[PDB]
């Protein structure tokens, strides 16, 4: 809800410093502390980075003592009537520790579990909360809520270390720009017009049910994330097995050649809000998915290259959406962070948003093209 928009003021005005990731939902900024691993799942796109999900478990246990302190202070004031706090942790007793305790060999639980589903695992560095309880326009916001954090990835076959500098290539188990954008979405759009037209139909009818129910969509997620098991999943109930009805045969077996692409956009849709899961769910029924479409295309090109500061200039109403507060496109951009205004320039763009926007670039050229 509100949540989200705060955390956007705070990162705006930060200039994204030293890539502050920020937290998406209230019942996961909770989990959010120092010494908190997360999990990110295996490398989506390159134009996204996926959500780093909690495992809601500590450190001190995973290695053999299951015993340090955060470096407090940097208060970093209000933001403008919400003045926020933060923690940090020196690498002298990142390197101390590392060296005073060694790795708990026997440890397979989860362990074996990430190798075997190979995902990477991050360790929270730094946190960002508040030594204030702030409500305002209402929600109940508690003391120490978390608003920001910082990653360091380690790696475990061998030996642990620790990852300051979040390399992509390293993971913890063992192409271009818009024009780039254009290929990639284009490429797999075309796999997509592959299957009979019916059947597109009705996972087009399927999906709209699902993106007013976020619940449903992440149970999809779990079904088929990462586990692409031998075994045919079992579907569920509701428009996400209206869906993976659509994704099977007779059997029940999955093909990865039309899966790759419905993880695809579930990543894509997993970046997005739930507000613009709802209209997109409106966009679809009433078959304007085009419009935004062309103009986020358009405003991406123009935006090129991103990450940098500069006031875009087209305006929407020329190209055919209508304007005003309250309109899906407008509302749309909100959400993914962007400011608008009444009169010129009609549009700030900042770097914060670079993720997102993509995403629904994508999730708007995918449904156009089934439509």
């Amino acid at each position: 809800s509100a949540f989200e928009r705060v955390v956007r003021r705070v990162v705006q005005e930060l200039d994204h410093g030293g890539e502050f990731i920020p937290v998406t939902s209230l019942q996961s900024s909770t989990g959010f502390q120092p010494y908190c691993l997360v999990v990110r799942k295996p490398s989506s796109s390159w134009f996204w980075k996926p959500r780093y999900k909690c495992v809601n478990l500590s450190i001190k246990d995973i290695l053999e003592p299951d015993a340090y302190d955060a470096m407090d202070g940097q208060i970093q004031g209000s933001v403008e009537s919400m003045n926020v706090y933060s923690l940090s942790v020196d690498p002298n007793t990142w390197q101390t520790l590392l060296h005073e305790r060694h790795l708990r060999q026997p440890e397979h639980k989860v362990l074996q579990q990430l190798r075997s589903r190979g995902d990477n695992v991050y360790v929270v560095t730094e946190v960002l909360q508040t030594q204030k309880e702030v409500e305002v326009t209402t929600v109940t916001i508690p003391s120490g809520s978390t608003l920001a954090f910082r990653v360091a990835q380690l790696v475990i076959d061998s030996d642990l270390d620790v990852l300051l500098f979040p390399d992509k290539k390293q993971r913890t188990f063992q192409t271009e720009d818009f024009q780039g954008l254009r290929a990639e979405v284009e490429t797999i759009s075309k796999e997509l017009e592959l299957l009979d037209r019916e059947l597109c139909q009705l996972l087009l009818e399927g999906l709209e049910g699902v993106l007013r129910d976020q619940l449903a969509l992440r149970a999809l997620e779990e079904a088929l994330e990462q586990g692409q098991s031998l075994g045919p999943v079992e579907p569920l109930d509701g428009p996400a097995g209206a869906v993976l009805e659509c994704l099977v045969l007779s059997s029940g077996m999955l093909v990865p050649e039309l899966a790759i692409p419905v993880v695809y956009l579930l990543g894509a849709l997993t970046m997005l809000s739930e507000t613009q899961h709802k209209l997109l769910a409106e966009a679809l029924e009433s078959q304007t998915l085009l419009g935004p479409l062309e103009l986020v295309g358009s405003l991406l090109e123009q935006s090129a290259p991103w990450q940098e500061r500069s006031t875009m200039s087209l305006p929407p109403g020329l190209l055919g959406n209508s304007w005003g507060e309250g309109a899906p496109a407008w509302v749309l951009l909100d959400e993914c962070g962007l400011e608008l205004g009444e009169d010129t320039p009609h549009v700030c763009w900042e770097p914060q948003a670079q993720g997102r926007m993509c995403a629904l670039y994508a999730s708007l050229a995918l449904l156009s093209g089934l439509s």
